[PDB]
């Protein structure tokens, strides 16, 4: 990938390491809309996540097109934008079926990541991209109100703590993008969790799906479902909602 093959058109916004731009990438003459991540120990880490994304090849994880070793990461651009904002715009037209579909698609992403003990740390609707109305994609690697107790208290992140956060993300999806614990300030989140209080069931969320969510919010990380079991469960929730629809 040569920099002459990538034209920058506009700022997309501000990423962890530097600016993100949108532009177009052109070897067969096809014009491809891309997001270009840039970088102002953090350079090497910037590169590490890029190499990881280059090796990931999954339908529900954002696609890396190439890397320009001013180091640019050329990612596929999804113009629909973040899932959170997509949900709030279309909350009156979106059906429960589709919201379970989105959760299942991210869970398939996570299940793949789990199989290589790869902890993601930012499974949140703001970090999920809408590729099409029936396809969401998990964004780049990494939020007190999304984190498990053992991450808030001990800065420990495992696949089990990703499962907790995944259930927080499902809560966000079934809530059409509300922020978890928006009635709480950060300081009293862990206190609330220590007591055994959780997020309440969203109005549109089927009870079977909320039971699954509560299992992911087990204070004990060992008791939480694995992502492989969740995919089967949600596949099961999805087929049922589809039959009702
Ligand atoms: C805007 N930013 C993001 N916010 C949330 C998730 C992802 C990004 C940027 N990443 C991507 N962003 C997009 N598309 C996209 C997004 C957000 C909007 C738009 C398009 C239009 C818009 O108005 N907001 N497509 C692919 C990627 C990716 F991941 F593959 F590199 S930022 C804070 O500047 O980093």
């Amino acid at each position: 990938i040569a920099r002459e093959d990538v034209v920058l058109n506009r700022i997309l916004g501000e990423g962890f390491f530097g600016e993100v731009y949108e532009g177009v990438y052109t070897h067969k003459g096809e014009k491809i809309n891309v997001a270009v991540k840039t970088c102002k120990d953090n350079k090497e880490k910037f590169m590490s996540e890029a190499v990881i994304m280059k090796n990931l090849d999954h339908p529900h994880i954002v696609k890396l097109i190439g890397i320009i070793e001013p180091t640019w990461i050329i990612m596929e651009l999804y113009p629909y934008g973040e899932l959170g904002h997509y949900l709030e715009r279309n909350k009156n037209s979106l059906k429960v079926l589709t919201l379970v579909l989105y959760s299942l698609q991210i869970c398939k992403a996570m299940a793949y990541l789990e199989s290589i003990n790869c902890v993601h740390r930012d499974i949140a609707v703001r970090n999920i991209l809408v590729a099409s109305p029936e396809c969401v994609k998990l964004g780049d690697f990494g939020p007190i109100k999304w984190m498990s107790p053992e991450s808030i208290n001990f800065r420990r992140f495992t696949t089990a703590s990703d499962v907790w956060m995944f259930a927080v993300c499902m809560w966000e999806i079934l809530s059409f993008g509300k922020q978890p614990f928006f009635w709480l300030e950060n300081k009293d989140v862990i206190g609330v969790l220590e007591k055994g209080d959780r997020l309440p069931k969203p109005d549109l969320c089927p009870p079977v799906l909320y039971t699954l969510m509560t299992r992911c919010w087990d204070y004990d990380p060992s008791d939480r479902p694995r992502f492989t079991e969740l995919v089967c469960s949600l596949s099961d929730v999805y087929q049922m909602e589809k039959d009702i629809a």
